[PDB]
């Protein structure tokens, strides 16, 4: 019936599961959930001088998207993410990066890159000591609110709400600051989980370690809660070179838990945890901005 998240994880890996378009260094910061059976996958592009937005033709397996159609977005949404937001009926994607710090746009269709509405403020606030601003939001509701978690390359994890009746709409510039470490230990790459089967959230930010970006995990009973550090080591990661099982990279970095359940409330389920992630060779240097970052997925070995 129900499984409950594991205190030490152990991952196998698939290997690089798809290469860039032609024109694109890099494919990023994954965002997925489940469409009619198939797998539907957003991402940012990188062409090495600036990032823009794709999303991958539907597949039914991991193992066909080296052969998915990529289909370029003509308004980039950078560091996406996808949901449908059951109580309207309509698929939400937000993003970084254009008229407000953070927005979103809204489809009937999410296979369509370009079929999404007029940009919308999603957060207009600001926050001190980052070099980005806002970086990597996520969206999350229980029954009751709509959540917005986001980092700033800084240590810090910052929270908003709104009743879920309010939403789609613009969170505004008020925050809370709910996390505060090291740059290196919070950095960016956030999402939250409900994890179905339990009374518990789960939190996953990636961080920069000695060895590559991992990703450390916390818990919360309540979306508004305390979080708790559940693997949250470089030496015990959520996921990251120590158990990832990859051999390709050594670099766990921002992605998406596999939701088979497309709405807003994030359900993961614990028995069946996939984890679609970017990694990029181990050899690859130079510039951040230019990394071939590729797709891979991790999946917990029980
Ligand atoms: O163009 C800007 C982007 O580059 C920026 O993205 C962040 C840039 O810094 C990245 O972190 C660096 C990785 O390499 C390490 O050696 C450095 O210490 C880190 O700072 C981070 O991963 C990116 O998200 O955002 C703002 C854009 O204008
Ligand atoms: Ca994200
Ligand atoms: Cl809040």
């Amino acid at each position: 019936g129900t499984c409950a998240l594991p205190s030490t994880y152990r991952w196998s890996s698939t290997g690089v599961l798809a290469q860039p378009k032609s024109g694109w260094v890099a494919l990023k910061d994954f965002t997925t959930v489940t469409h009619n059976g198939r797998h539907l996958v957003y991402g940012s592009t990188s062409s090495g001088s600036s990032y823009g937005s794709m999303v991958f033709s539907p597949f039914t397996n991991w193992s066909d998207m080296a052969s998915a159609g990529q289909n370029a977005m003509n308004q980039a949404a950078v560091a996406p993410t996808l949901f449908y937001f059951a109580p309207k009926n309509i698929w939400v994607l937000a993003y970084q990066w254009g008229s407000w710090p953070f927005i979103y746009r809204t489809s009937s269709d999410p296979t369509d890159p370009n079929g999404w509405s007029a940009p919308q403020p999603l957060f207009t606030g600001s926050i001190s000591g980052s070099d980005t601003g806002p970086i990597d939001q996520t969206l999350i509701a229980d029954g009751q609110n709509m959540y917005l978690f986001f980092a700033g390359d800084n240590g810090k994890i910052y929270r908003a709400s709104m009743p879920i009746g309010n939403f789609p709409g613009n969170f505004g510039s008020s925050y809370t600051t709910i996390m505060s470490d090291t740059k290196a230990n919070l950095f960016e790459g956030v999402q939250v989980y409900k994890v179905q089967g339990q009374n518990q959230y789960l939190m996953i930010v990636e961080a920069m370690g000695a060895n590559g970006r991992y990703f450390r995990s916390f818990t919360a009973s309540s979306l508004s809660g305390s979080w708790t550090p559940q693997a949250a080591s470089e030496g015990n990661p959520f996921a990251g070179k120590a158990n990832s099982g990859a051999t390709w990279t050594n670099d766990i970095s921002h992605g998406d838990l596999v939701r088979d359940n497309p709405d807003q409330t994030m359900t993961v389920d614990p028995c069946n945890l996939q984890f679609l992630y970017q990694g990029k060779s181990p050899n690859a240097g130079g510039d951040y901005n230019s990394l071939p970052w590729r797709p891979g997925v991790l999946t917990l070995r029980r």
